[PDB]
C-alpha cells in the first residue's frame, strides 16, 4: 500500500500554545462542507464553528491525548438536532484509479466532560466519505461505538474496476458531523490514505 | 446476542418456480424506498422496479446459488448514473433500547453476464442501512468490493446510549441500490438482525 498525501492530515496547523484552546477559522489545506448552511462566514465563539484544538497534557475532555501531534480537527453545530450535516471537506489531486483498493482512515473523537455550563455528555454521529469528483464512493455512517472522552479509528475502504465512471476523477474526503443528537461537537484527526494498484 | 425477527428476511416470497425468473411487484414484508421517484407504481419487465428473483442451479448470472433458500430480492434501476438512489425499506416492531449493540447483516450481489443485449457488467453500489424512526443510525455506503457473479456479507453496527435522543422508536431496515454506475441492478439476501443489550 502506498500512501497519498494529504495537506494538514493531522489538523496540526495552526500550532496551538494552550491546552484546551482552540481556532474558530477553516483550518488551512481543508474547506468547510456546509450543505445546509449551518456554519457562518464570520466565526464567533459559541455559534457553528470549526477550527483545531489542542488536545494535550491535562486536557479536560479526554482521558487520552490527540491521536497524533497535539491538535486535533473539530466541527461544533450549535443548531438543533436533525438540522443538517456539516464538515471537513479536502479535494486531492490525486485521481481515480482503475484497479485499485483505497483505503482512508481517520481517528474520530467523543469529547466528554463539561464547559462553562454546556455539558458535551453524547454524541451526534460521525461520517467519513471517499470521493471522486462530487460522488461519495464509499462512507463510513457511524458504525463505531465511541465511548466518551476517547477517539476510535474509522476505516472506509474503496476498489475501483477497470471501467469505473469515475475514472480520472479527483480523490476527496469528507469528515461529516451527523448532528443526529447532543452534544454536537465532534473532533477528527490523523488522516490517512493509501492505495494498493496492480 | 439475540435475533430480532424480520419479515421475508430472505426474499423466499413469493415461491418461483423457474431459476432465473423475477417477479416486478414489491415482495411482502418489504416497501418501495423511493425519495427521488425512480420506480412506477405500475410496474414492467425493463423499467425500473423490485422484486425477488431465483438465483437456483444453472443461473446464468451468479458464480454460486442464493447465499439463502432459493431466491433473492432486486432494486433495478433504469435511469442513469446519479438519477438518485432506490430500494427496499422494512419498519420493524422493535425499539431502540438504550446500551444496546446492534448487529445488521445482508448478503448483497454483483450480478453478472448479460441478458438478451443488455450487459450486466460493471455494479451500481449499495448501501445498508439501520433506521429508528425516520434517522439513519449507521449504514455501510458500498464499503465492500463484490466481483462480478457473487454476494458478500454486509454488516453495519449501532452502539446506543442510555439517553440516546431515539430511544422507543422504531427499528427500521434499508437496502439502497446506489444507481452510481451501471449495470445499475442490486441484489440482496439473508436479512440478520441481533441485539447485545444488557
Ligand atoms: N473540540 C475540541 N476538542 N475543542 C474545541 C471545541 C470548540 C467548539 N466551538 C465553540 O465555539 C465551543 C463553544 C463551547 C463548546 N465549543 C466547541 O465545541
Ligand atoms: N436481479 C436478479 N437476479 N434477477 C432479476 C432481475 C430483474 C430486473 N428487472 C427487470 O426488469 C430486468 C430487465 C433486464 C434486466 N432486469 C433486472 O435486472
Ligand atoms: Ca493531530
Ligand atoms: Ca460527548
Ligand atoms: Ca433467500
Ligand atoms: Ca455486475
Amino acid at each position: 500500500a502506498v500512501s497519498i498525501p494529504i495537506n494538514n492530515a493531522g489538523f496540526e496547523n495552526p500550532f496551538m500554545d494552550v491546552v484546551d484552546d482552540y481556532t474558530i477559522d477553516t483550518p488551512p489545506g481543508w474547506t468547510t462542507y456546509d450543505p445546509n448552511n449551518l456554519v457562518p462566514e464570520k466565526r464567533t465563539t459559541w455559534t457553528s464553528n470549526n477550527g483545531v484544538g489542542y488536545v494535550g497534557p491535562g486536557t479536560q475532555f479526554y482521558n487520552q491525548l490527540a491521536p497524533e501531534g497535539r491538535n486535533i480537527g473539530y466541527i461544533y453545530l450549535s443548531q438543533n438536532p436533525g438540522s443538517g450535516v456539516a464538515g471537513f471537506e479536502q479535494i486531492l489531486d490525486a485521481t481515480l484509479e482503475p484497479d485499485t483498493k483505497y483505503t482512508l482512515t481517520v481517528d474520530v473523537g467523543n469529547l466528554a466532560g463539561t464547559f462553562k455550563g454546556l455539558s458535551f455528555a453524547g454524541f451526534p454521529g460521525y461520517r467519513v466519505e471517499l470521493l471522486a469528483g462530487d460522488t461519495v464512493l464509499a462512507a463510513d455512517h457511524n458504525n463505531l461505538f465511541i465511548k466518551e472522552g476517547e477517539f476510535k479509528t474509522s476505516t472506509v475502504t474503496y476498489t475501483s474496476t477497470a471501467k469505473d465512471l469515475h475514472l480520472g476523477q479527483k480523490l476527496g474526503i469528507r469528515l461529516v458531523n451527523l448532528l443526529q443528537d447532543k452534544f454536537s461537537g465532534l473532533d477528527f484527526d490523523n488522516v490517512r490514505l493509501t492505495t494498493e494498484p496492480t
